[PDB]
DNA sequence: TTTTTTTTTTTTTTTTTTTTTTTT
DNA sequence: AAAAAAAAAAAAAAAAAAAAAAAA
């Protein structure tokens, strides 16, 4: 009949979910009614739409036109539906052949002239056309922020009359111009820039490589924050789609890296108090915070306490399944936030001291594995100038990415996702060994997950050794790492 | 079919986004459409558009007229909509030749007349045009407030059919008038009238010199607020760029500064009762805030222990990154804050000592890089007149021009802004200065920051010296001016 | 449409969620014609892809004391005081309860995915009709625990429908919580309100608490936490 | 509208300890001169002024010298001319609770007085 | 409305000892009847006094007089007719600290016994 | 060895800007 | 073809419940 069909993508939470444009035309007096929760922005295209087909030398249908952005339970609020709206209002008066238009995907706004502009936050929906497989075409005034991911399948136009005749005559037009230089790390920090804490130090190494969290306990003005910001330096370079996603889901925010930074975990350290709208998900438009935000990255949490109660109960969901579920009362859109967290805590500025560690919430003092103490560097070591020992960060990261290969190999899991139920299927544990940690429990009576904590913190330290099993010396280490002091 | 362009300026934040008015004319019934999220302040443009064409001998089409307000996403708030809307109906009309608007940008509010009203914060504008190479042309009215800037690519008219002239048969217009006939400096305020305060004032003196922030404690009623306000003489004048900054968010406030004044560093103390927002960013379309109004200059914190921590704990990532984001929602927008902090307290109001200072924000005393004293001032010497003349002034401010750059010479940023890690190599610290250190620092109980802070303010004094290293003797100075004691 | 035992005719793309139900009784179309065809002449839509161990008493020594005590109490339905010293938890008493239970029936296992289908993101492999077991910890959020905040989420006693809660260490707990947890043990549901208005959680389930009693005279202050109410139903 | 009766006589307005900040100084709403503006050119009496809250206490400094009180209603801000004189009546208290009384007092506006 | 009850027949109600302020008279959100507002034309029985709030205890004096316990959300005053018959018991209790017991009955309440 | 006040958070209210439905 | 009665949110202001902070 007089019905076309074309596919769009709009970007609700951080997946941009399929849009279904469709468009019917009746015989009718002449109108123009758009259905679907669509915002002022896109209800107000109706002109521009009109305009651009006019300008370009096409005819504009004069009856009732019907425009339909399936599902109806979505809100928009992107401006670039103008151009999939004018190839269906085009398609729907068999202007163009209709059989072209099933492969493809169609975002970009339209200015009266007919020629293309740019929309914001374009990232996440060239990665869910390349994960459906989907042609995508791109106003060219966003081809140098799509260029970065470098993906095939992608065209970018100027004009909607270049789309038109790419669909009908196949004249291709225009391609993502070539993926950007692969420089280097230009990380400066480094490890070798810190002082000698040695037991620090080592039980952040053995924690990267077993991906853990820590408390960072001790007395403030210590270094706290210092050794943490270096901490995202040993964590590996991310893959091609894990350095994709994170980037998809700063550009939603607003505020493209700088083609560097691509495969460097995040650190995004949160305020003191900051609000909790802010620091998880958000309101309005839900826009991602700083939970979503560092998704593969390392998460720091200084002054623990002080933070509200709300904000840590919600805190549990991502250490337990990586995901952040905040409703907007009509549905509920997903958050990806399965990041390292890395903790500071000091103890206690006698009676005090119940009500202070009491506020600390449980849930989340619970799978805090290690905890360390990080006293202040003596004054010979501070005066002392560095040696600096050349640069020490590759054969971290390279110690880091051997465990992390040897941890993918016996199972599909880190040692911190490992599960209760496979700790004692997984581990080599011989009988001293148990009959050690039986004589252990006599001494300090360890919680049911006392166990798998101690076990898996051991594992990480027992593949650190050579090889093989747990041994005595790996627990007897294992041991200093217990989850509080008083 | 005959459509035209029409580039302006619309102020977001502080800077302001170009653009693009378009205007199409069709065959259907004469309505005007306007379309881009027109704010109800620039919707009503219409019927003064009209009567403005109309009233000017010109001849108002008789057709369908749709307008179409640049980015679709981006409100449009400023009233100075009507001179490109109507020049772009004129151009669609062909009553102006289309070729004449090729790189012209339009601002200015009409009358029904014909008449060009000013319209306010115009500085921004006129920056943004400058940095396009694009000539501008507004309304007569903001002569006056254009003037700063001296470009001579802004021409000035006084109703249409003086800018219709100029496009067609290039009447030439008005140029925009000359720099005010002012050059004297005087200021009338100087480091003079601080009488008595040698300590302080010699303090204060390398404050400026190394852009430390400097916290001042004492007996209320002397000359704390003073210095603070006389410290803004001591800094060195503004460049042109950045003093076309400062007028660009003064002029966006609306509080247009004198033209005598045009080029010293801002200074502003913000008041105790005030809100969160008022300080940083702001409601409604954004507005820069107290913080921000600083940019370039000195920010005063009187009475440090008011100021209620909500206050405060915004003040964080301006004195680290130099700036401010605020969300709107839809969009992200930026301020200036980069600035120097002087804050100002009593040092006593037993154990309720503490409490008293306990309101006070670790973090935020963390970054003052100075402490001093206000001793109570001496009998005779302020009983003695001021009959000395012998104003210091122009002496210590080319004094600090030089030490500027002696220090933008070594690394990239002044003294109190360095890196950790360049702390060392850029002092070369000998075999005594290791030994008085580590006396001083065994005899006290310093922190790791407080070292480090030690280090910079020392090496501002080194360099006072115009020594290549510390001398043991600058050392020395340095302990006075730290010990950040409370 | 169960409860009313009312013919369903739903839209194909939601077969997924309906399937696991396991119901008889829907359908599924993908067109207008379809469904006027079904209704016209009975077409014969598709009706949803039907659908087909845990720790038992076994593993636990044979404390024949507290094992039979424990059957009678889930036999009859009543609550239970497990409770002593903090031997190594005790929990794995509780965590074998919820076998014992009798498997619930269509209605029953169905209530329970609806509110678990009200959470987002549908529990993730199986195992509906088994009644849920799920626990506090012992500090929870008074939010959390009981009803909720906000656009209204059901609460982990809500969650716990026709299950079992195990409140452990009951002294420490919350004064003011604990007594907001009397209305679900007398009539089965809860009423909370806020705001414009209220919503009927159903919250039938099964208590069983302990607590520590303390090695002197400090076992009165230990007991002295507890509150009247919550203790005397059981 | 008082008209005839006192139009040369300088103002004497006597705010009540508590009142509000958004009606002693300044307010809200397209915005009314407040409290102390209300007693331009005139006498602004405070009786028991270690009773005023910190807060409030704090913005008398500014129109005590620059004669006028800015309002910041953050988009916008207006000028009120504040030229008042000054007149502050208070109880010597009626231990440390010497010191936590006069604790309630600000120290720049008492020694500026 | 539960079951059929028996409606002719006066009411019986008993709050839980321990109860809320919010619960024995008026309540939040749009008006909510109490517990006292229950019970009209009925007998009400407060059991062990002193676990009681003071506070509402004291405000259970318009009841027992006036009959009605007119709530104040400071936007409008829904009355709730309470009219009903106290009948309280009281346990002696475990001896100077028989003062400290008796110092919670709330001797005003216990006049109208 | 025994009891109270205050500040913060939450909740509500109010105003205004937004929305959403008249009435030509 | 322009408007005005109604549903939602952002910010300022005031009151109730909790926390704790400090006082006997
Ligand atoms: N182990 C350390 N090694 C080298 N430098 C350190 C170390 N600890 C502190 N510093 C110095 O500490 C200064 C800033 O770091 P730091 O004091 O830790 O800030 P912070 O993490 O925000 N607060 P805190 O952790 O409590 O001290 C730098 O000059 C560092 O050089
Ligand atoms: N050498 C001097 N030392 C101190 N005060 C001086 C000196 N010379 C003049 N003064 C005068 O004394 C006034 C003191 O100002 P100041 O004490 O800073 O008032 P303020 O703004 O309330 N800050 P504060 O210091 O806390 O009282 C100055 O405004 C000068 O008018």
């Amino acid at each position: 009949m007089s019905l076309a069909f074309t596919k769009t993508r709009s970007t609700i939470g951080i997946v941009a979910q399929p849009v279904s444009v469709e468009v019917h035309l009746s015989n009718g007096l002449p109108s123009f009614t758009m259905v679907g929760l669509a915002e002022t922005a896109v209800k107000e295209s109706k002109d521009r739409v009109r305009s651009a087909i006019i300008n370009s030398q096409f005819e504009f249908p004069c009856r009732k036109i019907t425009v339909n952005l399936g599902p109806a339970n979505l809100p928009k609020t992107g401006s670039g539906f103008d151009l999939p709206i004018a190839l269906g209002i085009l398609a729907a008066s068999e202007q163009i052949p209709l059989t072209n238009l099933a492969n493809h995907e169609f975002i970009g706004e339209l200015a009266l002239s007919g020629e293309l502009r740019g929309v914001s936050a374009i990232i996440p929906a060239v990665l869910a056309a390349h994960k459906d497989n989907q042609h995508l075409i791109i106003a060219n005034a966003n081809a140098a922020e799509a260029s970065l991911t470098g993906h095939q399948k992608v065209f970018t136009a100027n004009n909607l009359r270049e789309v038109c005749d790419y669909l009908c005559q196949g004249t291709s037009l225009q391609s993502l111009p070539p993926k950007p230089d692969l420089l280097l790390n230009n990380y400066e920090l480094d490890w070798s820039d810190i002082k000698g804490q040695q037991h620090a130090k080592n039980a952040m190494v053995i924690a990267a490589c077993g991906g853990h969290s820590i408390l960072l306990s001790g007395a403030p003005g210590s270094g706290k924050t210092m050794m943490a910001k270096r901490f995202s330096t040993l964590l590996p370079e991310l893959s091609e789609t894990q350095a994709l996603e994170c980037a998809a889901i700063n550009s939603i925010r607003g505020k493209l890296p700088d083609f560097r930074e691509w495969r460097l975990p995040p650190f995004r350290a949160p305020h003191h108090t900051a609000s909790p709208v802010a620091l998880v998900g958000g309101g309005n438009p839900p826009k991602p915070g700083e939970i979503s935000l560092a998704h593969h990255g390392v998460l720091f949490l200084d002054e623990l306490p002080e933070f509200n109660r709300q904000v840590l109960e919600t805190l549990r969901e991502p250490l337990e399944s990586g995901h952040i579920c905040i409703s907007r009362a009509a549905a509920q859109i997903e958050f990806p936030a399965k990041f390292q967290l890395i903790a500071a805590m000091n103890p206690c500025p006698p009676d005090r001291i119940s009500r202070y560690l009491a506020k600390l919430s449980a849930p989340l003092l619970d799978r805090i594995d290690m905890q360390v103490t990080i006293h202040a560097l003596s004054q010979e070591e501070l005066i002392k100038p560095n040696t600096h020992l050349e640069k020490q960060s590759l054969a971290i990261r390279e110690k880091v990415t051997k465990m992390h290969e040897i941890q993918m190999a016996r199972q599909d899991s880190l040692n911190a996702n490992l599960n209760s139920k496979t700790c004692e299927m997984v581990c080599e544990l011989g009988s001293e060994e148990q009959l050690f940690l039986r004589e252990v429990m006599s001494k300090l009576k360890l919680s049911a997950r006392g166990y798998h904590r101690l076990l898996k913190v051991s594992r990480t330290i027992a593949d650190m050794n050579s090889s093989k099993k747990v041994l005595l010396n790996h627990l007897q280490q294992a041991l200093s790492y217990k989850q509080n002091l008083h």
